[PDB]
């Protein structure tokens, strides 16, 4: 669906603004290597705890990351 | 985590506010009873689909559904 895809859209899309690999992020956020090139490929499983570990490994806040999803599904959905 | 706690209570409120009970939910959002009644004690391992069929049974958009996690995280966070 639209929102599986921007969900990993937005994840990919943090991290190279960040300047990390998928092997930084996935050191950072305590996810292994293909958990994490799995879920930019298709988010359809990822878990809420995940996602969180991901928002910290990029060290990104929670309200920046759903408002980086919000603005993705208003301007293109 | 305060996050995990805050993706259980919207999903509650917007199902109380729309009047519907856990059975409701679950049959509308093709996720078993059980399966709504866990997620609401504890999110940690709901899914991004899992929560895209959530939105969809409570017939909100998920739009909405984050802005409402975005406004709990910032005035009680």
């Amino acid at each position: 669906s639209f929102l599986l895809s921007k969900v990993s859209f937005v994840i990919k899309k943090i991290r190279l603004e960040k300047g990390m690999t998928q092997e930084d992020l996935a050191y950072k956020s305590n996810l292994d290597r293909t958990y994490i090139s799995g879920i930019e490929r298709n988010s359809r499983n990822l878990t809420i705890k995940a996602l969180e570990l991901i928002m910290k490994g990029l060290e990104v806040s929670d309200v920046v990351f759903f408002e980086m999803l919000i603005k993705e599904i208003l301007k293109h959905d």
